[PDB]
């Protein structure tokens, strides 16, 4: 089991092994300050593709089974992150600093994630030293500190305005206790600079409140004594074995990144490897409105972990009762493994509709079919307000489904001059802010082997005189085909056109003489990409495409990063990098996937949205693959 | 029960009525001749929707219920096709003409459908007169009348080349008991004219065989004789009451129209009407080839009828053991009515995914949802070798999701030169051709009443200077709105740009100030419109537009006729006449979708191609329509 996730003994020895070596004091990441040293994380680090397939396929012995430790090093005259590869698992011997190689150069600290107790101490300064200052506004809006509700603050991203940044925009909310405390804002927000190392050294910058800015919260307050300030009062058949899952029809290993989200390796249908890895690289959303955290997030969700952010699987609702649940261990901000339960869940769905079937007229007695059942596996992030439930369903035929289903509550904004000019109205006081859902999927299929080609194929009319009638043409319809031969070819623009029929080729033909292939057929209805003049784009620029064929590249794990978030304006992962012409004419190909859609909250978003629909994201589909419809147990 | 489908007695009543009332002059169509005069079909006449409203809202009387029959009038010096009002049921007392004032004139007699004693005429002709005259070079070929397989003959259409004609190239498979007739083509094709009103004129017009063209089939035989022909041998919660469907959440009639397909009316949500009707209007498909059928068809189907080809759901594959099911009557082709055994089926299906749910950290006790039951309405057209399932789904929060499933067998043809470019081989001899698949829907929302409005809201982008940083700038997000105003604004060309948000909304806001609407949103992957220089494409005009809103009238109640697919060069119907220009401010719409998909054959079609994925179709969403997330039951 070389695609498992690091185990609870494993991410112990690993912590053992750091605190034993790394020279410099350790503290716990849990109760971590800026200038401590703090190990981040540690979690299974994917072995290269060559080892790997050597003794999946060779019985060559298994590579070493390595983690990624990402430790902060802020006690030293110039911090940085190191990401440090330790190994090989039980016993490790070793510690390798691969930042350099990996990035060119340092991780600059405010890059680095802001850590919980980060949080916990920007809390601790807003109500105890900020929010008292403009404690007779709060009195009149809020009933502070005089029987109303408590208050709590809401997070936004990026943070600042260009690199180096760590100025956050935390906006007031009614800590009520039902469905989404982000369902009710104050309209008072806060611009805090916490990149000090000493947070006795962070300040407020700017605060927006109700429609206004203001330098400070003791301006806030002495014009609001002046009578200057106008105060709104806001109110109130298969089994699971270790990592790996096995069907009669079925076979793949499965696990959860940190950052990356749920992911699966090895596929195989019928004991053919169709895919070396199928996995989540990003999710994000891009926000408008006319408050401060509503006009300038921007989310790339890996920054704060989609494996990291995963919730329990609630039984009986989010997966049947009688499913197959798994747990999942990691260590983030904690120098002891915690355990996940019930993080994934595998069973069999009966999709309803019949997946074959024929009928006739008299006396051809043989019609009929069989039910469509497909197997599930499923996972759910919650990342603040949003539910992200993550499928990946694979059916009988050989056909795989890759889907994202956005649930949970909306975040909301103070209403105030144009703001229907950014969404709709969805309450009193209280505007849904516009905003789009996307998400990147690294999809590497092997194609009946790893050199692989890339085929367009389509349609076309063309007039041709009608043979039997030759004084009469005819719009001949026909099929139009074309071997991509460069990356820059298979980029295709997102909402542009694209191939019908696009797919991932070996140089084998099925028993027709047909290339043996795995279409990807995309479902989204995103919204348009972020024009690239944005000073922040290029940190999600895979948001450009809708679906791009690159070659795999060891140096190319990922269309992302964990570091992207807090410093978009210089991106450690600039995915459209990989897009450089090379030649996709068989090659190790690697198919990049985006997916998503237009999010106007409306009325019937309160007080939580659904899953009405099938999602978003694509189908995998054999196409000449087989030499005819393939069998099923 | 206005809208329900004539009932077994009505049909009864309504022929007898027809037999008293047109005197000796008729015979029963399943034996008719074309110079006979026969009552081709009866069935219900929609009524009229402001009497209908009227009764159905304000208890006026309901509309005299009346039946349309479609009579042949084949017996008379210029023969033509006529519709007949029949009423008031039970027992009628009028007959009333009206093809002249429905079409402008007479309907001429080559536009009536082949008759299915028709094509048993046509093939009794080319099994005793024709075939024989090749004897030779089909024994070489098939064993004909040696042991081999029994042979069959395949519809195809248009037949012709212009308004008048009935020329139809049918192909010669082998009949074989298993996945499939038409997988065996013989590459043996005759255009034979049947235009003639007695049999006895008709004639084979040309044929085609294995690649090359011949008068006749003496000129293919004697051609063979000389040793010039070189011949390839080709082996081998709920219930349901009369026509109305009622849960806790909605409320429905349904129905089955012969040519037309599965329909539905007054569809309401916790007692509101969201829409007077959603109905299947026409399905086609457009071939592409090098062999007669293949590089000719284009279908239309409601020319055969997909109420009337509708196949009975096997129970346990199509629908659950335990749904309801209902069954359908008719008379089509027959003087006594028929009826379908289980031409329904209605059933509550659980997507297996959660319809909302929200998760925490600690101390916040109140995370979880339900699960997602959505109520299915379903029935299955079997058009020769297509399975076509259709269903309207419709879920708990007030959405509808209607979708189209293809099934069943590809039709293929002999395979030689230039095969490939048309498709895919997928057997020996055997190419499996290229073709689009269409459906058009009529839906008629009443979004908070009669009178509405369409609406198109999209995203922008637009950069402006950050209020609390003026020297940057930020891609300001932000949604765009416009009220369309003429039937031309609102006209969506088929694979073109369409507002993301486009919805039809009442004069009146729900509690926010916004518009109460119900949006589309379509969900296909249509293949790219035959282009208008077709001197056919008139005929499916619909599908130049992946969405259009016209007003509703009473004179436009369907976008294609059953009388186009024999005559599509001067079509009786050409929906693109809808779209001229009016207003669409404030009137009764309705809106009109397209969907489809390309269809490249491939291996894995054979034998039989499967209903991976979740259709082609679209769906309606409620858009401030409710004032929150609207209760459940
Ligand atoms: C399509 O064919 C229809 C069937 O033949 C035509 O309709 C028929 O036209 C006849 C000729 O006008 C009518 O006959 C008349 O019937 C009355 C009342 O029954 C007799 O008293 C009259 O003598 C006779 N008219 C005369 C003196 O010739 C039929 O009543 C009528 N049948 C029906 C069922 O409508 C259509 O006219 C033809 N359509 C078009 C547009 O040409
Ligand atoms: C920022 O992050 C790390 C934390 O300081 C830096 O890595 C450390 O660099 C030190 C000096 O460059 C190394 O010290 C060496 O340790 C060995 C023991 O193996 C001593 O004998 C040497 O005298 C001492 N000096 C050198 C230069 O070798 C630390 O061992 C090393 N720690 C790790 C985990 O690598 C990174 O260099 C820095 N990042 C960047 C890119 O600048
Ligand atoms: C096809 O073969 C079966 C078996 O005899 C028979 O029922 C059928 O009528 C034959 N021809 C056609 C066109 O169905
Ligand atoms: C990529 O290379 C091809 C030749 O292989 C060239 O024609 C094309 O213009 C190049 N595109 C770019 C990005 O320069
Ligand atoms: C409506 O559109 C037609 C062409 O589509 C144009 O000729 C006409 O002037 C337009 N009239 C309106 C709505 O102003
Ligand atoms: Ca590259
Ligand atoms: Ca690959
Ligand atoms: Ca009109
Ligand atoms: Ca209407
Ligand atoms: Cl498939
Ligand atoms: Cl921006
Ligand atoms: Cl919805
Ligand atoms: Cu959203
Ligand atoms: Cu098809």
């Amino acid at each position: 089991q070389l695609f498992a996730d690091l185990s609870r003994e494993e991410l112990t020895t690993v912590m053992s092994f750091l605190t034993q070596q790394l020279g410099p004091d350790l503290v716990d990441a849990a109760q971590a300050r800026p200038s401590d040293n703090c190990v981040f994380s540690v979690e299974l680090q994917l072995p290269p593709k060559a080892a790997a397939l050597a003794h999946l396929d060779r019985g060559s012995p298994p590579p070493a089974r390595e983690a990624l430790a990402i430790v902060f090093f802020g006690g030293q005259p110039q911090p940085n992150v190191t990401e440090l590869v330790v190994g090989p698992l039980p016993q490790p011997s070793y510690m390798r600093d691969v930042t350099v190689e990996r990035h060119g150069g340092p991780l600059p600290y405010y890059r680095r994630p802001v850590l919980l107790r980060e949080y916990l101490d920007i809390d601790q300064m807003i109500f105890n030293r900020e929010l008292p200052q403009a404690a007779g506004v709060l009195h009149h809006c809020c009933s502070y500190k005089q029987g109303g509700q408590k208050l709590l603050t809401m997070n936004s991203a990026p943070r600042g305005v260009q690199s180096g940044d760590r100025s956050t925009w935390f906006g007031i909310y009614y800590n009520i206790t039902k469905g989404g405390p982000y369902l009710h804002p104050v309209g008072l927000e806060l611009l805090v600079d916490h990149k000090a190392l000493d947070p006795a050294d962070w300040t407020v910058q700017k605060v927006f409140f109700q429609g206004r800015y203001y330098e400070n919260l003791a301006q806030l307050e002495e014009q609001f004594e002046a009578g200057q300030v106008n105060v709104v009062v806001i109110p109130d058949r298969f089994s699971v074995q270790g990592n790996r899952v096995a069907s009669s029809l079925w076979t793949f290993s499965f696990g959860l990144g940190a950052f990356s989200g749920p992911r699966v390796f090895d596929v195989r249908f019928q004991g053919e490897r169709l895919a070396y890895e199928i996995s989540l690289q990003e999710a994000g959303a891009v926000y408008g409105g006319n408050t401060p955290a509503a006009m300038l997030t921007r989310y790339m969700d890996s920054g704060f972990g989609m494996g990291y952010f995963a919730t329990p699987l609630i039984r009986g609702v989010d997966c049947p009762y009688l499913a197959t649940y798994m747990d999942w261990h990691f260590v983030v901000e904690s120098q002891t493994p915690k355990t996940l339960h019930d993080a994934f869940c595998v069973f069999e769905q009966n999709k309803g509709l019949p997946l074959r079937r024929h009928h006739s007229d008299f006396l051809s007695h043989y019609f009929g079919g069989v039910a469509q059942t497909v197997l599930v596996f499923r996972s759910v992030s919650t990342m603040l307000n949003y539910d992200y439930v993550w499928d990946m369903v694979f059916y009988p035929n050989g056909a795989i489904e890759v889907k994202l289903h956005a649930t949970g509550y909306i975040s909301s904004a103070f209403l105030f001059g144009a703001a229907r000019r950014y969404g709709n109205q969805v309450g009193e006081h209280t505007l849904g802010p516009v905003h789009t859902h996307s998400a990147h999927y690294k999809v590497d299929l092997d194609v009946g082997g790893l050199e692989n080609w890339v085929w367009a194929e389509d349609m076309a009319f063309v007039p041709t005189a009608i043979p039997w009638s030759p004084e009469h043409q005819i719009q001949r319809l026909q099929v139009t085909r074309k071997q991509l031969e460069t990356e820059e070819q298979a980029a295709f623009p997102l909402g542009g056109a694209s191939p019908r029929y696009l797919y991932l080729a070996s140089k084998q033909s099925n028993k027709w003489g047909h290339p043996r292939g795995y279409r990807i057929q995309t479902v989204s209805f995103a919204g348009g990409p972020m024009p690239q003049n944005s000073p922040m784009e290029r940190a999600f620029s895979w948001g450009r495409y809708q679906l791009a064929i690159t070659q795999r590249k060891e140096t190319e794990p990922s269309s992302s990063s964990v570091f992207n978030q807090n410093d978009p304006w210089t991106p450690t992962v600039d995915f459209s990098d990989f897009i450089n012409n090379e030649t996709i004419a068989g090659k190790d190909l690697v198919a990049w996937v985006t997916a998503g859609f237009l999010h106007i909250p409306h009325a019937e978003d309160i007080p939580n949205t659904v899953t009405v629909g099938n999602g978003v994201g694509f189908f995998l589909r054999p196409y000449n693959f087989f030499d005819q419809e393939p069998s099923m147990d």
